[PDB]
């Protein structure tokens, strides 16, 4: 019963700036379904912002059925907004604020010779704080011109690109993040060893595991999914919620049908404060690729037959890639330490394949996903 445009009861999601972060986020849940589902033995890292970003930002030199076409991808059409765009402005803000620990970008890059229309360049400078890049056609300078953008707006903290750039381009999107942050509570790098991670039923490799034996988090056990919830607190107003599944297994299918940004609302909600022997993988992984197929897949190919950009310039163009660079962190760094007297323990060990959610506390925006079948890497 589902569909209507209806008024916002949640209180949280009545801010605007909140329910633009549920659309785009509920956009990125998407991505990373299709992501998943393509990648069923590798892991999946993702920063679906900064894709949902570029395209929120092309949609502005769309005519009317190909904006259209946009904004059901970023469900835009179940807000009732008068300044998509300015919300926007303020989500990027907010999210990319120094205390974030977050870069992200995205830019637009345009084959070469186009001439493009001041009309769209201004609104979308305003907005989203980023120019288009027109190609000279010489495949050297542009993709060094390109990684010499990725470099400085990501302050290096991603690897640059070996890949060649793509042969045909029309309108290629770039979407690019990086994410290090710190724990309210650090680990004690001394209780951080070697410990089994089970890849599967049958593999078990052994990982740096950061451990707190007397954790303070937040936690839940959903029945319904099979798992164990448990969120733990960022600087910054930002968290990490994990989904632990309860038997080993790589078939996250499952919970990665619930997550929306909606159900995550739900879950933050129900958490509830206990104590926990807490371990976690150290994680330092990068991600480098094209999405293009994935949003192929997400009502968003017409984008690449013959979508109507006139407001961008007179000659007939097209998307033709859409690429994702992330890069993602976290280690032991934290910010802070921390006649009967009954306790209530719980574990919770990180030690087989899961899902972490990285949100911004203050808007409910996803930040970053992971699907984690194996902490080493790929
Ligand atoms: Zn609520």
């Amino acid at each position: 019963s589902t569909g209507a445009l209806v008024e916002e009861e949640d209180p949280f999601f009545k801010v605007p700036v909140n329910k633009l972060a549920a659309a785009v986020s509920n956009f990125g849940y998407d991505l990373y379904r299709v992501r998943s589902s393509t990648s069923p033995t590798t892991n999946v890292l993702l920063s679906p912002l900064s894709v949902a970003t570029a395209l929120s930002a092309l949609s502005l030199g769309a005519e009317q059925r190909t904006e259209s076409i946009i904004h059901r991808a970023l469900y835009y059409d179940l807000i009732s907004s008068p300044d998509i765009h300015g919300t926007y402005k303020e989500l990027l803000d907010t999210v990319t604020a120094p205390q974030k620990n977050l870069k992200s970008a995205s830019r637009i890059v345009f084959e070469k010779k186009l001439r493009i229309k001041s009309s769209f360049v201004a609104p979308l400078e305003k907005s989203y704080g980023t120019r288009p890049r027109v190609l000279t056609g010489n495949p050297r300078l542009d993709l060094q011109e390109i990684n010499n953008w990725v470099q400085a707006q990501m302050k290096g903290k991603l690897a640059r690109s070996t890949k060649e750039i793509p042969d045909e381009i029309s309108i290629l999107l770039l979407g690019v993040a990086h994410f290090k942050g710190q724990w309210v509570t650090k680990f004690d790098s001394r209780k951080t060893s070697l410990e089994d991670f089970y890849l599967d039923e049958e593999r078990t490799v052994r990982v740096p595991m950061m451990s707190d034996p007397k954790a303070v988090l937040r936690y839940g056990l959903d029945s319904d999914l099979s798992c164990k919830i448990a969120q733990l607190p960022l600087t910054g107003s930002m968290s990490i919620i994990f989904f632990l599944p309860l038997k080993v297994t790589q078939n996250l299918t499952l919970i990665e049908e619930s997550l929306t940004s909606e159900f995550i609302h739900d879950i933050d909600r129900e958490l509830k404060t206990v104590q926990a022997v807490l371990t976690v993988p150290k994680l330092k992984l990068s991600y480098e690729g094209e999405v293009t197929k994935s949003l192929q897949e997400m009502k968003l190919q017409s984008l690449f037959d013959s979508p109507d950009f006139s407001k961008i310039t007179g000659k007939p163009i097209k998307l033709t890639q859409v690429e994702h660079r992330a890069g993602f962190e976290w280690n032991e760094d934290g910010a802070g330490t921390t006649p009967a007297h009954l306790t209530f323990p719980l574990d919770y060990h990180l030690n087989q394949p899961f899902i972490f959610v990285l949100r911004d506390t203050d808007t409910g925006a996803l930040l970053f996903i992971g699907k984690i079948l194996d902490p080493r890497g790929p």
